């Protein structure tokens, strides 16, 4: 049900986290 | 609820400006 | 409502395309 | 519907292992 797809859009909002991190892991490579 | 699901889209559709912009950081770091 | 939720996944379904091709942008930059 | 969201949320949850393992062809073009 609607629970569990707003509890996966908070596994999406830990990936759109690890997007980030995972981009901030290459450009801190590059500075 | 939908209200507060629709509005979690539009979080990711911000997620998906900083996915854009923070690669053309790494892309404009390569040109 | 649901059908306004389905046609943002079909948005996100061309943000995960330009995800992807501007990825493999900086890869083809790097062979 | 419902069901025919939770299983586009489980294509983003494919998009978000691809973000992460073509990320980690860079990484590693990169160490």
């Amino acid at each position: 049900r609607m629970k569990x797809i707003e509890d996966k859009l908070e596994e999406i909002x830990s990936k759109x986290y690890h997007x980030e991190n995972e981009l901030a892991r290459i450009k801190k490579l590059l500075x």
